[PDB]
């Protein structure tokens, strides 16, 4: 195995475990020590401010199994630091016959069990596991554990009667699934079931939903309330909360409903954050946030959504979720998307991003698979004086529109996603950066004009605001990780509405992915404006490559071009002319980002290991 | 719920759980704190001399489930310590998918891993278990731990290749079982296979069976040999070591052979215990000890077993065990025995007697499941100068003859069975001792005759001494557990060779069982002799009653007579006439026995508990 990153690849399959454990790898965002991570879980923010964040990790293998809680905590978002204990860095295993198959994705009861922070989790056992199979009541559960040490360790409650699992009856029949219990309180939900509490007897401060579905039948999400405060065995099923159709879609700018939900949450939002007020403040939205399955041809079968929901009370004293409008989280390569409140009225959302090496050729190279996306605030993105003349603006189909009085201006209001300012300011105050002149795209724009300022390696961030006319069939927007034969060409395309990631060129490796990513951006007209903006930030970190588009739209990506020198940067332009021109503004290149995980040296593979011949025996784990 | 033992009983299905513990309970005897036990497990005499005993152990319960590993140890096998640590008096237990279901019986490596003592036990899954199911391979497995500490803690050797489990193939396709791992050094067998070494590569120090067999097709005990001396992780099989047919029987003194084996062991014996040699001493015999299943009635479908067996080297380096005869190692309530070595040349054996409660009446209220056997010294049996008249002796069915030289008198050989010496003189020297006179039975003997002395309680030992007449038709015996109401009946019947207990009186609560026990014993006449003698020794402790005949023949059976009252013992006489006598002598009452669990309170339950509604999803365990 040669490692000669300046000549053509040779066949990398030859290279031992781990061989090229850096050659790719993210370095300024959250990441596993080593091997196989998943979704994120477990996430709050401690007593001391701190943020406490857990993960799906299975350590010395690059695909899933025997699935754990690997943690870590941060004062910032952005610098993290690993526990260790008597199991490395994980902090709950499979142990008991109730979760032996895999201690699956769990939220936090920030006051729980003898006042202690105490997780709500997924626990597993034997038999089909599964929205396409046949899976049987008690293969998933959901459990207890509780933690008297800020999350260095979890005890689990007693496996029987009257303790774990707590959750085991199925609310209906025929599920698809039944997992990811998520946590939260909510004045709102309260306000609205204080009515019907007599009919139910459920009067706790948590409530909890439980993702899956019906086969045949589509996705649900069904609703539980904490029987009584201050107590954590009962949990009481009101009923279903959303309610979606086999593989139904809202269209083009809301992915697809699937057959399954997956790692589903509920939030209130305003215009400034979290919004916990009881239904009285008039800017707030309800939201949920859920993965959904077998919607989608590709992306691993996997789109992660969201919906703006308007509540109805239920005879029964439950609630419906109606959804009012419904988009898509992140359009490239993540999923598992959980939030969780943050002080100063925050709800910070977090993804996982998958590898593109969905045949498994390079992975043992690797010696790891997967880390996050950034962080996230969310927050009621609201857009005033928009033209009426936006094309496609009364579909309202990942929006709401309401106008004025005289009919002139609308107000747009969706979901706002931006990164968190403490990793845009330790990113930016970390880097070299280079405030880059404006650069007009006329008829004598190449197709691609590298940045007057260079990164020196694959650790940076771009920013840029492209103006548009109002008519214009021009393209613009960056290419990142370029050299002269390997490079990744982000496009905007105005008449389209299609922000692509165009991947023909990214490697020189061929095994890996090289499908073209597609996002739609509305770029709301404002009223009195002769152009409409598009405000891009792209971060590439090792072979991450994650955009954002006016704190509204995300898109997540991998490339990994193999030469040492394919580092570049700069402008795309296609369909410029005299008369089109791109006005490119606002531009800046952050070179280095910061290191997020300061005290891990290069190379924390441990090796990998196989299960041996008893894997396939057991057939819940690939064994590797 | 009356406990009022003066009066008939009353409805004890309305008792609390544990109400009746101490009731009936064993004193005497190895027995767990409370809840549920069977087999014994991981027996080993320890660096100090002290002997370990695991179980197989419930705690809280009174059904089989999370089967684990129960501990004490014993300086004298009669007095008992528990260990206890953070798990009580469990020290192995499911921890690891591949042993989750239940950690199964095991037994030791004296010098093992590290030169720690190690433990190689059945590990077991998910799946169908049992010999009338359809198991699949993977369910039961074959697992390594060591103990750094004398059996206080067992360390389990990592999942996965080279690792835990180690022995996980299945040696021949449709098993009816493979568990129970017994290891043991064979000089004998290392000695047989020496010139076959290079046919297997398998020249290590220890050997292992295990025991199952193939559906529709009968038993199989599996020979495997560890691969390399000081080396734990590779085991190669040999092949089947006994191979019997599908229910066959070698007649009405060997029980049935049944469709498949559980706990099998291989010893080697001499006049004196155990025997080392390899082969060159002629008055040692090869033996292997196992339970059957699926060839009885009765007594919970079970047979312990024993052969003597001729060793046959075959051609691809394995080990046929021709069965030469074939006995029971005891006749009643008992399953499940153990043999391992001690110093000064023994082969000590013990067994779990269950209870006489099949139907689950009154467990709850018991608040504990079953106990051992005494503990019981292994020897090959001679008796000398047999006369050729004997009835039957011929058959050779449970025994060997040899012929003198001039035909005139026989040596018969067969497996001997004593209680261990230090339980016999702890026994009576903690008692009060009534040495009783002869009692001659003619005539003017009453069906019941009482002892001149009478016990105090329910722990009591008696021995007697029988002379029959070579054509007698009496029936002799001892009654015990006795008042005017409820007594047991312990009869022996020269002219059937049939040794009973007769128990339609044994209680006044109808629920327990009270079929007949039958022993055969076979009274091997001596060459001049004018009569025949039955040398009895009786155990009560508690509603244990343990009758060993000759050193030669074992039952262990139950009695839960309700009445304080029904204490009492005396002789039984049937058909003895002024022509035909019984001669009792050799009479003895040992009144108290030991204290076998000094440290414990009276009673040591810690209630019961349910494990909820998903004992039945899961579908492994009763749940109680
Ligand atoms: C099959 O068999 C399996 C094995 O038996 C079985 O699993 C076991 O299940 C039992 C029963 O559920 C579990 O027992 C519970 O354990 C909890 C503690 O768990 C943590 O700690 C233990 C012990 O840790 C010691 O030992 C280990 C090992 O050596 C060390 O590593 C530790 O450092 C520690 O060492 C010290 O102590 C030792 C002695 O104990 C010393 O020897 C040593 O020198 C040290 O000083 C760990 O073993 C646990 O690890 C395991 O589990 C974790 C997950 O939790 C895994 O990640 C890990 O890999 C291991 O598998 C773990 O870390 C106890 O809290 C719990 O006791 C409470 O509940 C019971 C039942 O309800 C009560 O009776 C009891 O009174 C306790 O409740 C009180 O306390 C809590 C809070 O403290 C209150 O919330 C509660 O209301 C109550 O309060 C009472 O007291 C108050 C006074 O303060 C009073 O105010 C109140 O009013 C009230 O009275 C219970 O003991 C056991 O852990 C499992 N073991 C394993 C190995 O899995 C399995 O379930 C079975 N399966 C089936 C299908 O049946
Ligand atoms: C799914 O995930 C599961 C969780 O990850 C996973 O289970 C885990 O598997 C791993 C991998 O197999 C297990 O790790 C092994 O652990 C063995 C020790 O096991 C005992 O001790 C641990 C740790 O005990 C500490 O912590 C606990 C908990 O707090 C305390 O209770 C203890 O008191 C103790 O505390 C002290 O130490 C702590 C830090 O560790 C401190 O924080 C603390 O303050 C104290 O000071 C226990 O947790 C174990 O309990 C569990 O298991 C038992 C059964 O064994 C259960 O009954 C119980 O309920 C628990 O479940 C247990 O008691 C290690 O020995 C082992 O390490 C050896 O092997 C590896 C791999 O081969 C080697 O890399 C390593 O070097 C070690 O080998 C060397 O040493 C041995 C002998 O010591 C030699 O034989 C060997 O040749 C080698 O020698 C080397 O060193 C020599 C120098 O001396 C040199 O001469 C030689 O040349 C050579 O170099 C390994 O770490 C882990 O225990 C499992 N955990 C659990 C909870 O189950 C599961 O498998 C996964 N499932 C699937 C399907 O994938
Ligand atoms: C004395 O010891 C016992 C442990 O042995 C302790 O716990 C009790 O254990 C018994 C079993 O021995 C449990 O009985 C079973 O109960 C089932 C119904 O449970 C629900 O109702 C009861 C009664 O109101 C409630 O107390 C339970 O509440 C507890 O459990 C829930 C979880 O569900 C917790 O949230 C609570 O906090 C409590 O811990 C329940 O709400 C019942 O289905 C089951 O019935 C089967 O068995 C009986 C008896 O054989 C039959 O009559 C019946 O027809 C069923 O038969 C089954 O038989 C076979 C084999 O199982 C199957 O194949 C059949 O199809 C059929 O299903 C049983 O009665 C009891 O619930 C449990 N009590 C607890 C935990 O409180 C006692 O506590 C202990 N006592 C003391 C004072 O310490
Ligand atoms: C680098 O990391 C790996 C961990 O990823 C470490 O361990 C190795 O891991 C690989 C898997 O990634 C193992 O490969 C598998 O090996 C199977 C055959 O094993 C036996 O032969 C090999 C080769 O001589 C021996 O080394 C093994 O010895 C070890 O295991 C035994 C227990 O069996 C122990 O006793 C020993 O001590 C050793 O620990 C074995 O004797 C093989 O069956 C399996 O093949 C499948 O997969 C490959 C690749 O995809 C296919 O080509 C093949 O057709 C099979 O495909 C399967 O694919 C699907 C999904 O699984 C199924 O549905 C199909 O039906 C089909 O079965 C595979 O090749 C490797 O054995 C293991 N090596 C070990 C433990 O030594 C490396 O050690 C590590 N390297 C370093 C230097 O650290
Ligand atoms: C019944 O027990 C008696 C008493 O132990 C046995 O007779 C004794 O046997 C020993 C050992 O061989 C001799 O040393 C004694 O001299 C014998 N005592 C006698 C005859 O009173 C007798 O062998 C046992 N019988 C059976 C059938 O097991
Ligand atoms: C790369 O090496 C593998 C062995 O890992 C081989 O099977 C494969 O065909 C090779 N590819 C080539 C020669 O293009
Ligand atoms: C409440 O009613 C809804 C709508 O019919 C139903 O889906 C839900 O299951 C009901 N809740 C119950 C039965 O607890
Ligand atoms: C909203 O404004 C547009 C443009 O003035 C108009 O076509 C539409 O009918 C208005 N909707 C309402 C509800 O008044
Ligand atoms: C660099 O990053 C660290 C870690 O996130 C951060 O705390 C620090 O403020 C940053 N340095 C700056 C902004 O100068
Ligand atoms: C980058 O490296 C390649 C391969 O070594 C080389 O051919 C090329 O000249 C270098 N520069 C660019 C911008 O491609
Ligand atoms: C004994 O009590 C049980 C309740 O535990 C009852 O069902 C049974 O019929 C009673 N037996 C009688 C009255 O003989
Ligand atoms: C050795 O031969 C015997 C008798 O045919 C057979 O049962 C056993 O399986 C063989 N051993 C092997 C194949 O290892
Ligand atoms: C053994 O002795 C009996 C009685 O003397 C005789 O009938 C039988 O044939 C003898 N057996 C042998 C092998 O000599
Ligand atoms: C009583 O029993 C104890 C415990 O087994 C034993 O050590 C002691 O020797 C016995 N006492 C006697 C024989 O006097
Ligand atoms: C034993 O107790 C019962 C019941 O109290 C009583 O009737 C009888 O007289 C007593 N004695 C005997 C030997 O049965
Ligand atoms: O099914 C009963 C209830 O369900 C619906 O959610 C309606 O909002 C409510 O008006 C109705 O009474
Ligand atoms: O930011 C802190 C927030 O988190 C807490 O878990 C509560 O659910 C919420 O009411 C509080 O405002
Ligand atoms: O199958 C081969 C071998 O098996 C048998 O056990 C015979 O004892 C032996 O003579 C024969 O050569
Ligand atoms: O009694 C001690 C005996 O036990 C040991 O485990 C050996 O297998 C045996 O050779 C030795 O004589
Ligand atoms: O690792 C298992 C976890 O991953 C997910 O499937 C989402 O990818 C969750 O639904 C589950 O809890
Ligand atoms: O508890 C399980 C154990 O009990 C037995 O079935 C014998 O009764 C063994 O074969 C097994 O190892």
């Amino acid at each position: 195995c040669s490692l000669d990153q300046t000549v053509a690849p040779g066949n990398l399959t030859l290279c031992g475990n781990a061989t090229l454990f850096t050659t790719f790898r993210p370095k300024a965002r959250f990441i596993a020590p080593e091997g196989w991570m998943n979704a994120p879980m477990g996430l709050y923010q401690r007593a001391d401010g701190s943020i406490h964040a857990g993960y799906q990790s299975h350590p010395k293998h690059i695909q899933w199994g025997n699935i754990s809680q690997g943690a870590a905590y941060s004062s910032d978002f952005t610098s993290w630091t690993d526990f260790n204990g008597s199991e490395g860095y994980k902090t709950i295993w499979p142990s008991q016959i109730y979760d032996i198959r895999g201690v699956f994705d769990g939220s936090i009861i920030k006051e729980g069990i003898d006042g202690y922070p105490t997780i709500l989790y997924t626990s597993t056992s034997f038999g089909p596991l599964g929205a396409t199979l046949n899976e049987a009541e008690g293969t998933e559960t959901q459990s207890l554990a509780y933690t008297t040490d800020d999350g260095a360790s979890w005890i689990k409650l007693g496996y029987g009667a009257g303790q774990n699992p707590v959750i085991y009856e199925w609310p209906e029949t025929n599920l698809t699934g039944f997992r990811d219990p998520y946590v939260f309180q909510s004045p709102r939900l309260e306000a609205l079931l204080a009515n019907t509490t007599s009919i139910t007897n459920a009067t706790g401060d948590h409530f909890a939903t439980i993702s899956g579905g019906v086969h045949g039948d589509g996705a649900r999400l069904f609703l539980y309330r904490q029987h009584t405060t201050g107590e954590f065995i009962k949990w009481t099923y009101l009923g279903p909360l959303v309610t979606t159709g086999y593989k139904e879609s809202y269209g083009e700018w809301s992915g697809n409903y699937g057959i399954n939900f997956e790692t589903a949450g509920v939030t209130r939002l305003n215009p400034a954050g979290a919004a916990w007020d009881n239904g009285s403040d008039t800017t707030a939205v309800d939201f949920v946030t859920f993965g959904t399955e077998q919607g989608r041809a590709d992306h691993q079968n996997h789109w992660p959504l969201w919906a703006a929901v308007d509540y109805e009370v239920r005879d029964n004293g439950s609630i419906e979720a109606v959804i009012a409008y419904s988009g898509v989280q992140d359009w490239g390569r993540s999923y598992a998307y959980a939030s969780f409140p943050v002080e100063g009225y925050r709800q910070v959302s977090v993804g996982w991003i998958y590898e593109d090496d969905d045949n498994v050729i390079l992975a043992k190279q690797f010696g790891y698979q997967g880390a996050f996306t950034l962080f996230r605030d969310l927050f009621v993105k609201v857009v005033e004086n928009v033209s009426p003349s936006t094309p496609g603006l009364f579909e309202q189909a990942s929006w709401s529109t309401k106008n004025s009085t005289d009919g002139m201006s609308v107000t747009v209001t969706t979901l706002g996603q931006r990164v968190v300012p403490e990793t845009l300011a330790a990113y930016k105050g970390n880097s070299t950066v280079s405030t880059l002149a404006p650069v007009m795209l006329n008829e004598s724009a190449a197709a691609y004009t590298p940045f007057s300022s260079q990164p020196t390696d694959r650790f940076y961030a771009l920013t840029g605001s492209f103006e548009f006319g109002l008519n214009t069939t021009a393209k613009a927007g960056f290419r990142v990780l370029a050299s002269e034969e390997e490079y990744t060409d982000i496009w905007f395309d105005p008449a389209s509405e299609n922000l692509t990631v165009v991947r023909t060129a990214s490697s020189l490796i061929k095994s890996f992915g090289n499908d073209t990513e597609l996002a739609k951006v509305k770029l709301y007209e404002i009223v009195g404006a002769e152009s409409k903006t598009l405000n891009l930030t792209v971060f590439v970190d090792g072979s991450v490559i994650e955009i954002y588009a006016n704190d509204e739209v995300a898109l997540s990506t991998r490339a990994y071009p193999w030469l040492a020198n394919s580092t570049g940067a700069g402008l795309l332009a296609d369909g410029t002319t005299a008369g089109d021109v791109v006005g490119v503004s606002g531009l800046e290149l952050w070179d280095g980002l910061v290191d997020a995980w300061p005290a891990r040296p290069a190379n924390t593979s441990q090796g990998l290991v196989w299960d041996g011949p008893t894997a396939a025996m057991y057939g819940l784990f690939a064994g590797y």
